[PDB]
């Protein structure tokens, strides 16, 4: 829970989300990262960040498409990271595939970039989207085998939404800088610099109308 918080261990499974590692570092899901299922998921998202329990179920429902087991009723958080199932090239933190084969390590290369774009100790819909898009030109300006689907893209966009969304006002579109950079950079709930899980339910329709704000940005 909010109150445990220990690294990942050999065995422990992690992944290209922030969030999701985070999770699992705090126990909210299993600290090894494996047997990840619907109702644990749902009841993770729910307790740590009041996300809706059915847009966790939907995006568990994404989950499990990346477990290469057939039949599967589960995942584990490095199954997350194969190539352009849901993990894409222009990410926040992470290199792309190409360079290293290794697009679920923390980069902090490419983390000081997205971070250059947010200059204040405040970050709004618009830097969120400059951000994003430095990353994308800078792919494809250098990466040979840059692809950006149109999935992948709406999961580029929605991945912006989703960390105002959890550790931000909604309604402002805007989150403490400093809090992201913790999340990112010590996969651990910014807790002791007074980030509070959200008050409101998280729903479907909170993540689409600030994904389309930061499309319009
Ligand atoms: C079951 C729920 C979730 C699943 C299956 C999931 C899955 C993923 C995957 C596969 C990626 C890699 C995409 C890429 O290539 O960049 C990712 C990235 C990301 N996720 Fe999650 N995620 C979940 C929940 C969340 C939540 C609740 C947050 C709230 C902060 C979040 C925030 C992010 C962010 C900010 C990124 C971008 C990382 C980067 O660009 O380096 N995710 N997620
Ligand atoms: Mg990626």
């Amino acid at each position: 829970g909010f109150d445990s918080w220990h690294p990942p261990a050999p065995g422990d499974r992690r992944g290209p989300c922030p969030m999701l590692n985070t999770l699992a570092n705090h126990g909210f899901l299993p600290h090894n990262g494996r047997n990840i299922t619907k109702e644990i998921t749902v009841n993770a998202l729910n307790s740590a960040l009041n996300v809706n329990k059915t847009l966790g179920e939907l995006l568990f429902n994404f989950a499990v498409t990346t477990n290469p087991q057939p039949n599967a009723t589960f995942f584990d958080l490095d199954h997350l990271s194969r190539h352009n199932i849901l993990e894409h090239d222009a990410s926040l933190s992470r290199a792309d595939y190409y360079f290293g084969h290794d697009d679920h390590t923390f980069n902090q290369t490419v983390f000081d970039q997205t971070k250059s774009y947010w200059k204040t100790p405040i970050i709004d819909v618009q830097q969120a989207a400059n951000a994003r898009l430095a990353r994308v030109l800078t792919s494809n300006a250098t990466n040979p085998t840059f692809v950006l689907s149109q999935i992948g893209e709406a999961f580029s966009f929605g991945e912006t939404a989703a960390y105002i969304l959890a550790l931000g006002d909604r309604v402002s579109g805007t989150v403490p800088r400093q809090w992201v950079e913790y999340l990112f950079e010590n996969e651990r709930l910014p807790l002791e610099l007074g980030w509070r899980r959200a008050k409101e339910v998280i729903s479907n329709s909170d993540l689409d109308q600030l994904t389309n704000r930061v499309i319009n940005a």
